[PDB]
């Protein structure tokens, strides 16, 4: 898979509380987790299906 779909997700420095999407490759699924909504690494997503589509080949 894209080789982002790996990195851990990534607050970020940013102070709001924002539910996204990374995909977990240790679950072999999408996951929430919080963004602060600064500087998002590319493992992060919308939703769950964003996340799959992209990192579930």
């Amino acid at each position: 898979r894209p080789a982002f779909c790996l990195e851990a997700p990534y607050a970020g420095p940013g102070a709001a509380a924002i539910i996204r999407y990374f995909y977990n490759a240790a679950a072999g699924a999408a996951q929430a987790f919080v963004y602060g909504g600064v500087a998002a690494k590319r493992n992060n997503f919308a939703s769950a299906a964003d996340a799959l589509a992209a990192c579930a080949a």
